[PDB]
This record gives structure tokens, sequence and C-alpha cells, in this order.
RNA sequence: GUUCUAUUUUGUUGGUUUUCGGAACUGAGGCCAUGAUUAAGAGGGACGGCCGGGGGCAUUCGUAUUGCGCCGCUAGAGGUG
């Protein structure tokens, strides 16, 4: 919550691990090595309904809570890690990904670099489901 | 040359093996236009390089999933129309 940095000289950098699932929106702010984190508020905490924890409404509210909480410390430069479900499951980011990318800069924080660190398998195991799949 | 014999035969009577006619063995020959059609827009096999997620054995690398050990923050995380 205290920053000994000078405002005019440099900006304190950081990274964000934005997990985009089909039923939740995880945004996770940690420091440049990733061991010691800062703040993690989800899209399921901002809405009192499990149906819309990956809705675009839920994702941009989590960015504002990150924007309000991290402003107390002083980290304005924020790198971005876009992470999908990965593995044998889908590698496509969920619908609550772009809006989490979209709101937090508008509250006043500065964007670093965007990277895809999705847990993509080289060669994965058997995907969940049978030989016919998730028929419905 | 070796083995055997049908024989015409010794003017008619008794011995003998030759020439005589044959069947087989063996030796030196002469001679033959002296004996082999090609290699299938078929193959077999060889040779020489190249080619193959071809096979088997050993070796090596790579995420990912699950779980464990350590650290930081958390009241929600999963799942579904």
């Amino acid at each position: 919550s205290l920053g000994p940095q000078v405002a005019e000289g440099e900006n304190v950098f950081g990274v964000c691990h934005i997990f985009a699932s089909f039923n939740d929106t995880f945004v996770h702010v940690t420091d440049l090595s990733g061991k010691e984190t800062i703040c993690r508020v989800t899209g399921g905490m901002k809405v009192k309904a499990d149906r819309d924890e990956s809705s675009p409404y839920a994702a941009m509210l989590a960015a504002q809570d990150v924007a309000q909480r991290c402003k107390e410390l002083g980290i304005t430069a924020l790198h971005i890690k876009l992470r999908a479900t990965g593995g044998n499951r889908t590698k496509t980011p969920g619908p609550g990904a772009q809006s989490a990318l979209r709101a937090l800069a508008r509250s006043g924080m500065k964007i670093g670099r965007i990277e895809d660190v999705t847990p993509i398998p080289s060669d994965s195991t058997r995907r969940k489901g049978g030989r016919r799949g998730r028929r419905l």
C-alpha cells in the first residue's frame, strides 16, 4: 500500500494472469516473477448468481475492483497474460476475456505487454467424454 | 583282341579250331557345319545409389492432466439452459 517510487521518473510494472473460462472470469495480479501476488477478485464475486460468472458484465466489474484496490499501492504499468482453459479442454478464451482487458485501462492504469501463456499441451491425454462426445 | 555259336565242309566214316554267318565285352582311332534358337513392354536373383508417420529392439526429448513439497492473497471455487 506504500510506494517509494518517484512519479515522474518511472512507472512500476506488473503482470496480470487473466483466466478466461466458460463459467468464470479469473483476473490475478502478481509481481514480475509471479510468486507473490497482489489481488485476485473474480467475476463470480461481483454477481450474486452462478449463471453469469463468465458474462461480460461480470468481467469488467472485476477489472474495476482491481483498478480500485491496486491504486492504493501504485502499480500502474500492467502486463497481460491471457490464459484459456488449456489442456485437452478448449484453448479458446471465454466471452468474459475482452471486457476484462477493456475496462481496467479505462479506470486509469497503463498496459504493459500481452502474452498467451495458456496451458497448451504438446500432446495431451484423453479428452473428457466418450467416443461420441458431449451429445445433447 | 576276349566270350560263344548257327555252320556249307573234310568223295561215304571219328577228333580239332580257323575262313565262313551271327550276338555281347574291351582299345586305338577317323569323322559330324562334331550336339546348346533368343531372352517376353513376365519373373527370380545380383549389383549401385536413392526413398518410406514400413517393422522390431534399445535410447532420448517435449508440453499437458492428476497429486505432493514450499511461498503470497483470498471467500468462494466446480458444473449447467
